[PDB]
């Protein structure tokens, strides 16, 4: 194996490769949303900015995992990035509800990875998950839930969506 | 008795200790409200910041009473701090109405303390009450009154509550 | 359940509510000590400043748990804050011994909470406990242990207590 | 009467002239103490500085009363300023105990003058006494009481007195 590899189970190596793909998909989904909200018939620049940054953040998460794979002596194997499940995301609220579901899907995958790492007695990998991923994921989920509540209070359609969009800008 | 005590009736000493507890309880109530408004299903950050600052202020009022007790040679007697009357505070308006009632309750207590101090010929204590508490208390009640009127004008539910929350943040 | 809740066991939510109350109690104890040391017949301003800071920090610890509860979609339940276990804390050494006892009690509670979190496979919570509480608690205990040893060397009564008080101011 | 005189009773005017003399007498006491502690066979420069400052503040208190007399249209009547009955003040502790007694004597006089002003329905004069004198008097008494306690802790003779003196420099 690698001259560096130590206490790194092939199962964790495989799950990290799966997670790289999932973070890249999430980046792609938020990229889709970002430009959906820049359509002339949608025109929600705060939502667009929010999801642009989210797409950037998820691709950075993916790259941290790739760096981690190399750090531990595993081999990055990239897989096809799936097309986003939708081409058009509906209302601001529906996009937020889709994002909340995706963040929780990612969170479940991260927790299943953490279970794999713990089961193989890899505390270097549990630390990575805990400090660089699971922490941000709970914060992102809380943030999106907050936004869902706020938009439902303001609107969620019409003038309330227009005003809520301004808080994201 | 204390080497510093002079013209300090035991009834005023005891009333100060009751007021310390009342200030600490008000701080607790506003701390409860502050974090209620940060629930993911409430998400009113302006209401949260307002009540956080109110909680800090009330704790400061308690400490000023404790400092005063020591200054006069009285002895601080601390008691349990009661649970807040509610765990869920409802709408922003209902929370403001609760706060208005609590401020007027505290105002009543302070005015009764002033009567005790006045009946015992303690001008140092009537000065404290007038300058450090009764003035602040009337200003707070007026503020909360204004806020209730503004929120009723804005909403008090839906978009108007969303927009009012912005002026507190 | 909350729209954000995920992998958050009801026993962990309940234990966090218990811990919030314990941190608020610890804040209350140090607040009592702080103003005990400002009595005209005690007059230890360094002790007073130390326990004033300790009280603020414990109140901050409680608020971080409250923020955490909301982040995970649990619901804050606030209870009565018991009166501090004394009204008069004796010598500087006796108050530090009492503070040591309390810090270790709080540590035991946090370690029990970590066991609850660990047993329910909640690494977000074990991370919070390790990084935001357990680390600080061990530093706190060591600091107080050092101070007890220093005061016993200096005094613990008379000129030694007077001189030691100056290193905390 | 004076073109400015309004709601100013002759008993209040008389008591203010009496109080002026008491403040000048207090200033003289503290001047006596100040230079006693600079004797080569006493050599307590911290005590000397403290009592020098105290002497200056009592003289300022007398001048504020003289200014007040003029403001109300009363006429200042100045009398002999008695020397202290005791000028061999003894130890630092003995001087602090004498200062505490003097401070409480002045306070009792101020409180009697408040009663006179209140009985003659003079709110301008009660305001003066509460804000310019009674407030500072309680703060002065608390400070000297604190010092007596610290000095007893430190010493009150020998090394502890030498060290306590440094705190006042
Ligand atoms: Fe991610
Ligand atoms: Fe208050
Ligand atoms: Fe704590
Ligand atoms: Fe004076």
């Amino acid at each position: 194996a690698s001259q560096v590899r130590q206490n790194y189970h092939e199962d964790c190596e495989a799950s990290i490769n799966k997670q790289i793909n999932m973070e890249l998909y999430a980046s792609y989904v938020y990229l889709s949303m970002a430009y959906y909200f820049e359509r002339d018939d949608v025109a929600l620049p705060g939502f667009a900015k929010f999801f642009k940054e989210s797409s950037d953040e998820e691709r950075e998460h993916a790259q941290t995992f790739m760096k981690y794979q190399n750090k531990r002596g595993g081999r990055i194997v990239l897989q096809q990035i799936a097309a986003p499940s939708m081409q058009e995301w509906g209302t601001g609220l529906e996009a937020l509800q889709a994002a909340l579901d995706l963040e929780k899907q990612v969170n479940q995958s991260l927790l299943e990875l953490h279970s794999t790492a713990s089961g193989n007695n890899d505390p270097h990998l549990t630390k990575l998950l805990e400090d660089e991923y699971l922490e941000e994921q709970v914060d992102s989920i809380k943030k999106i839930g907050d936004m869902i509540t706020k938009l439902k209070r303001a609107g969620p359609r019409g003038l309330g969506e227009y005003m809520f969009d301004k808080e994201l800008n």
